[PDB]
């Protein structure tokens, strides 16, 4: 349990997020996800902690990101993106250290979206959910640990 | 089409949400519904705007508020409570107007609960849904309709 | 045993029908409630009887007036809306009276929509059920009325 | 294109419809497929329009026949029967014409019988379906071709 | 926790049991809502207490009536009717108030019913529910709520 | 109201039986359809009956010929094949007779095959149902209708 | 039949209620079996009754003794506890004598345990089920067969 | 591999079938399990067999008699009753003798009941199954044992 | 047990692909079901071989052309249109020679559409299934059946 | 709780058991019931324990058994066969006895069979569960028993 | 937007493919992958053009994959293997460049094997999709690339 | 094939496994995956064996060990974690050996936890699987494997 002063807020993003900005700005607007690390960084700062913003396409990496974060972090915003859906590894990951707080972001409403969309294996140890709100859920997402780890 | 400045932003409560604070605190809070409204206020006046914060227990009143919402309002926060579960009714009356912002609440991790609580129809017109966030979410609720109103 | 000549005909309307004709016109129409009035009062009128036109968001209000529907008129056109296929309630005091002509309503055709549309509970009580004749079905609704209840 | 002063509406009906009046008469009443004949020509009549009159037990026939209406018909009346819950070729052969005004009719609440009963492929593709009306609904089904095809 | 000698127990009706009698014999009986009043009066008074009988058609009515019985009641005796099957906001209502003594009732046995009847959210919260039974079991009900707020369990 | 001695017992044969000893014969023998028929003509002969043994491939063809048996044959022994687990049609035209003995009859035990050949439409109005007897359950079919037209 | 002075009410407890009073007092209570037995005796003496109360482990014998009570008892109080979600024979034992009364009784609200617990068969047949009330609810059992007895 | 001539035909009847007679002649019939009884011994006769007719409310007697079958019987005619629905026990016990011929035999039709009564266990054992021909449905059973002992 | 050499390729359409190019070409194209069948000699010469091209609106109809597949053709190219998902008469018509090379087809892609339309029954028979690449599917179909003939 | 070194291990095994050796030897092997029972003696004996090993094919008798071992064993290691599938009662019965250590053994890997194996009931209550580990399952679970009774 | 002249096609092979030629050669065959990849730089020599032909266990290298292809290849031949049954991760990855055009092929019929094999998460973006045509499934997708990019 | 004598037991350890001692010491105890290996190394001596003991995050590194086996390795003991529940994938990878020697161990009781956990892919390729013995689970494991390759 390390506060915003003392450790970065880890902020993970899954699956194809790196190409944010390039297709279906409908749903997923026209900022890039350095758009949103500059978002990040500047909800942080006001709050006096920084961040650690990260991005893989690989299952393995997130899991392995979230063990690191156990250690020298004082919360994770995490967009699982597709692995939401499928991963219960990245769930058993964030279940491994119960202290830490956890905010689940979804830039589209995927409650709008296919069936299979709708439920996510994060959401159940998450300790807040923002889904639709665009890049601003990862504003939400570091306010809410912001007042967590407070 | 309204603007902060030209109408409240309506927050919409819920059944059982008056008892905020008396029951489950480690799900609730020990805030009060008034202790949320008073948050609401200060939230939209960091955006030049102001609040109608309701709450009824019945899913007719709700619907007959969203209604006057669609001309009087600049948008809305809703915490349907136990009707995002059941009330179809409400998420058409949601629907009757496209092009208003609304913004759904839960101060509870509804994925954390029972799996009736899992679903909501009112996530399917919601422009944003924020659950488990406690009464911070509807800080999130109005800063999302500012951010919507103001584009 | 209650003709057209001896009661009113009940026409309900359930929730978001006050409405009518401002949203989804494709589905809805450009028609009025005040309209759909009309077509109630001329179809019943051609048959030697009236009309008592309700509109309401309240199940509750529903329930109340299918009980007094019982004691006052000579059948029910009932548009339950969303209450199709959420309200055991409505279905429960369509029941309390077994003899009375009940002739469900629906403007969109339901089974186009979503899966959770698909269902109406009103639907296992009403003697017939119109779907998807737009506001013409009110006037079927009326003439299948004036049919039974003759 | 096709208006009906130009072309009959075309009244198809599916299996078992044969005996109508000859069984379940609480269900499909004691009228017969020749009494239905006469009410949808009377309706077609007020409407200045003429009627094409069908009823086959074979799946494919009903198939072909939809695909002879596309061309010289100005709307389609069907009451599928049982083809309703089993029938994608039928559901497919209306669907090869978009335009064209199509209306479903059962005599029966389908609603009220064996859950295998309650979908209609149909059901998706026609612009209204009438049920329970008993042989009513056909009246109701020129009716509303008539409105269609008129607008 | 209120005693019966200090507060009435709550009975709540819920949709279509004001036309209790006239509907349904065979399911329902021939007595009416009035003689389940009565039936409820008998069976607390013989315990001491007092019942507030109450009927309603909107469930938004019936949650602030379960409001009021948290404050002023020292049990709820419900027959949800309807409103079993559909209402997660009565559920809630019952669920804020931990240690109110509640009995649901259903006169008739939903379970020999439509397969959507078989199904009560009420069971979830309630200490206690009593099926097909008839009016009878509006009387177990009392009985359940004295046993509940005169135990010290 | 007919007797065996009256009319013939209509046995009924559906989709791909016309193969019969053809194939798969672990499951369906190695006796043809026509030995089946003698079968048939023999255990009806013992009560002094006859039969009447189609088979055909088209689901509308054995709807028409079960109406053809409401009027002229004293009961049916059906053995639906594919159409045991497809045809509403098929059921509905069954349906139309109410008192007419009826008897479904499959060679295989559809109990030990896929999971869809496991319902049968047939199955909710026939009387009787005889499953993996091999073409013996024809015989049972029909002494079945034997002791059901005789009581 | 049989009325309540005539002939002793069967009282039939399914497995694991010998053990009643040892295990889960928070679900089950801290009274045993034969508190139970003795709460059953003194309500049926209170209409002029007796009682037949048993116990068993096993589900032929619950069905043995179910057919006895047909010729020798006024009705059944039946507790089936795990049986209730298993026993489609018990169901059918109850079914054999249409008027006989009988109540089911659960002591744990079965609606408030792990989803598999929910669905009883007996509940089809039972005239009443009570669940959640703890061993009072055997008294309500007793005292709603004395009124279907005396009626 | 009996013949059946060297050993009885089983004939197992399951729960509530002791009380066939007396309720629901409907679906039932109104002749008694000790009428069935004589039909099957009738029915063996006529090929040259005899039949050891049992019943049992109890599952695991059940069980405990097909082991039985398994070395004393040349076939068995199981009419499971409710345990049909229920008994994985009694289709494992079935399986424990790949040989034996087993014919299922139900009085009423089942198919026509309530939904949980539409599936069996033991339809996936037996040979052939026979449902709704009544208390005629025995002799079908008996007479598919004796086809079958007979083909070898 | 014959060749393309000696026997015909039997290409089955069912229902509704008399009608091919004049509905929704998007999903189905503007090419005619003689040009699809121009294809399938086309594709059926380079390899030797010959097609006997058929289609009907009557499943019995198809179950009876594929019983004549067996002691007649080399091989099947099934495109069963609505009746890939309703007809256990045609996958049972496909079981009874064991053999023969089928190879089913669908214009559309099936998996894009309707969720009834997902599952096929004569894909468990089917040696091959090819879906959504157009009317090109059916060279691909004839071109398999020639390589498993061979 | 009882040691290893003060009272026997129960080994219960359900309905069938008894053949083993005789059927499906490539499911369960060829070793018989008392090869197992033999197995179990030395391992328990390995462990200064015994093994008081039993069978039936009667579900209330496993019942009456596990009720036993509450009372004079150090452990239950059980196969319920069918049961395990079907029985809430024997479920029920090891949840009457909450320190007591329980392992479940199924020779066969019921995850590779049919669809209605894949479930056991006893698996919630169990401890652990070893499948398709053959006979030595058994000797695992003496092993584990032995873990969780000693210290 | 790339031709076959100007861009190779992807081919896109995902876990355990490998090994394809050692094991169950009913169901996969006994030619290698690298008897596929020859196939395919045939057919696609064919038309003119060059194939990229890989195979990978990583679901996270294979979404990598997808991402350079729709900057670099004029289309994707992918057969996902089990990753078809899993994968929302690579459906979203194919969802990111809509034109590309992508043909999913699977060497074996998924629908005559086990039940979760039947749904591919792969067929709701692919425009064709190729089942159980052995290896020769991988020479249609190439003609279909052709015909689609042309 | 390869004996006990001649190849290591490859001891396969999935997600989150890496942590284990560190939390959720109810459900998964206090012993490290160190004490898990030195279980396996001793239970493997007392038969003659040797141990290759390896965990990962990664799913398709995990398959890629799978692999190695097969050539390498007498049998596989594998705790598949939460890929148990999700991966088709390793499914896939351990049948590309037909003879192999497998067994599948969960230290926790995965029936008495969430219903995703309820089913594992790997469960029906495994010849045994042990669950909810804890880190003992691996010393069956071992021993059965010892068993097979005897």
């Amino acid at each position: 349990p390390r506060s915003l002063a003392n450790a970065p807020i880890m902020i993970l993003n899954g699956p194809n997020l790196n190409l944010l900005g390039q297709r279906q700005p409908e749903i997923y607007g026209s900022d890039t996800l350095a758009d949103v690390e500059a978002l990040c960084v500047k909800a942080a700062a006001a709050h006096g902690g920084t961040v650690d913003f990260r991005q893989s396409n690989h299952e393995g990496e997130l899991v392995d990101w979230i063990h690191e974060a156990r250690l020298n972090h004082c919360g994770i915003v995490i967009n699982p993106a597709a692995y939401s859906h499928t991963s219960v590894a990245i769930l058993d990951a964030l279940n491994t250290c119960d202290g830490l707080p956890v905010v689940e972001v979804h830039i589209s409403n995927i409650h709008q979206r296919e069936p299979f969309r709708h439920h996510s294996y994060v959401s159940q140890r998450a300790d807040g959910v923002v889904a639709g709100c665009g890049v601003q859920g990862y504003v939400f997402g570091v306010e809410r640990i912001a007042a967590l780890a407070g």
